[PDB]
């Protein structure tokens, strides 16, 4: 199951890179980067409320670049403070890498 939430829904055979894929991936990635559980993270909550500091934000932006073979910086963490925003941008890049 590539999307195993705590209590939300799952999706069927989705070969494309859907928003939920990156959002849920980013959740695990955010909770670990903040030394916490995915049980506290929200899709619509600001990373700073989860504990995202300016240092943690700039180092975590690198994890995502490596994860998708992209290039982003701390500017992303300040323009997209939520998983839905952070995932939305990447969704388009991934959905476009395999035109």
């Amino acid at each position: 199951s590539g999307l195993v939430p705590r209590g939300s829904h799952m999706t069927p055979q989705v070969n494309q890179v859907n928003l939920s894929e990156i959002k849920q991936v980013l959740k695990q990635q955010l909770a670990e980067a903040l030394y916490t559980e995915e049980s506290e993270i929200a899709e619509d909550q600001k990373f700073v409320d989860l504990g995202l500091d300016s240092i943690v934000g700039v180092e975590w932006t690198t994890t995502i670049n490596q994860t998708y073979n992209l290039n982003l910086k701390a500017t992303k963490l300040y323009d997209y403070p939520t998983l839905l925003e952070l995932s939305g941008y990447i969704a388009q890049i991934l959905s476009s890498q395999g035109t």
